[PDB]
This record gives C-alpha cells, structure tokens and sequence, in this order.
C-alpha cells in the first residue's frame, strides 16, 4: 500500500492491447498494482544521481516535504511477447482521498539523471462511497515509451534489458492543482522480470536517515 497522510494510491497497470477480431481483444500488463504491511525503507539519497534534480528536482521536492509523501516502487517488468501485435500502449491509474481536491498528475521519464519526457494530467474528485475517487483510464503512452519498449524487447539477454534500465527512471508526482502542495510522489525503477508468475514489484518508503 502506496498511501500519504493525503492521497492513497488504488491502482496502477501499464499495458498494450491488441484487436485479434472485431469481438476479440488481448491485453499484456508490463507491470501492475493492484488493491496494510509495514514498508521497509530507502535512503533518498541513495537514487538522487538517477533522478532529476536542480530547481523542482527530487532533492527540493523532498526537502519541501512531507516525508510521508515519498515512495520507491522496484519493478520487475513482463516484457514477454505473450500476443501477437495497430496496437494500444496506454497507463490506467486510481486514487483515493477523503478531501475533495482538484489532483495534478505529472510522469517524469528520465534518461541518466536527465527528463526526456513530462507528462501532465489535472484530475477531478468523484465522490464515491464517502471517499473521493480519482481515475485515470487508458492514458496512451507517449511514442518514446513505446519505441523505448520495443528497443529493450529486441536486445538478445536480459542482462542488457536491465543494463539499460540502470539508468532509467519514471517519477510520479501528484499535487494539489490549486494550493500546488505535494500529496503523493513515486519514484518508479524497473528491470525485466525472469520470472514464471509474470510481472512482479516491491514497495519502499523514501527516508532520510
Ligand atoms: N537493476 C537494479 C535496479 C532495480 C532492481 C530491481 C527492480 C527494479 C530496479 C535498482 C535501481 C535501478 C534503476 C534505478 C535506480 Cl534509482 C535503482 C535504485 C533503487 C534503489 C536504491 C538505489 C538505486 C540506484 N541509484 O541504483 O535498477
Ligand atoms: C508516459 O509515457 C508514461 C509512461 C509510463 C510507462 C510505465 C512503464 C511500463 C513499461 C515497462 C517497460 C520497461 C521499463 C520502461
């Protein structure tokens, strides 16, 4: 569970789709968390030189507080060819709060410590059996996500799928659109999953000492 005192993260998939038939439809997940276990935690300094940094950087982001905002999610990511691929790469993601606020969502891609790519999503409250529910559904990944993807699925070894993604890095962050004070922010770190059970992550909380 990925939850400050503010907002609390549901779900989160990253997926393509393809359309075998009109009635036909098959869905891979690269990676996904679903829907309370103690946390281990990370030192933040620990992965500041693959983050982006300087003004609005993880750095001033953290230190700008709070704390209970940060968490480190470790991917293990499937990239197997599971279905044959006019094809759908998109990112479907819930929240929760019990305050009824505007969210903005940002994704920061970043390549050596570098933003390559930002994406920005404002999204509104819906209220929901006393909570208020925020949902992304099938946001289309951008073209450099998709061509990073198919560039890590045509290298030979796993090995060098994860050597590339030593120095890859996703950051979530999500504010409060008006008041611009940060409720939740993820650090993303992915390697290929080898694995028989598919897709699998851990979660971390982000501290200084
Ligand atoms: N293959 C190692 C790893 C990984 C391993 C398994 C699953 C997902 C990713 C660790 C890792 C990356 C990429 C970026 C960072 Cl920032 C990290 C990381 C994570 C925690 C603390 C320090 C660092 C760091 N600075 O290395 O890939
Ligand atoms: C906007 O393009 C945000 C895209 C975030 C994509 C999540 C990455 C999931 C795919 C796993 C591939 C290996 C590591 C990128």
């Amino acid at each position: 569970t990925i939850a400050s005192s503010r907002l609390r993260l549901l779900e989160y998939s990253a997926f393509m789709e393809v359309q075998r038939d009109p009635d036909t439809y098959s869905k891979h997940l690269f990676v996904h968390i679903g829907q309370d276990p103690p946390l281990e935690a990370v030192d933040v300094r620990q992965i500041y030189d693959k983050f982006p940094e300087k003004k609005g950087g993880l750095k001033e982001l953290y230190e700008k507080g709070p704390p209970n905002a940060f968490f480190l999610v470790k991917f293990w990511a499937d990239l197997n060819s599971t279905i044959q691929e006019g094809a759908f790469y998109g990112v479907s993601s819930q929240y929760s709060s019990a305050d009824s606020m505007t969210i903005s969502v940002s994704t920061k891609v970043c390549s050596f410590g570098k933003q390559v790519v930002e994406k920005v999503e404002t999204e509104y409250a819906r209220l929901e059996n006393g909570r208020f529910v925020y949902r992304i559904h099938r946001s289309p990944m951008c073209e450099y996500m998709i061509n990073f993807i198919h560039k890590l699925k045509h290298l030979p070894e796993k090995y060098m799928m994860n050597s590339v993604l030593e120095n890859f890095t996703i950051l979530q962050v999500v504010t409060s659109r008006d008041s611009q004070e940060t409720l939740l922010v993820i650090a993303f770190v992915f390697e290929v999953s080898t694995s028989e059970h598919g897709a699998q992550h851990h979660v971390y909380k982000l501290v200084k000492d």
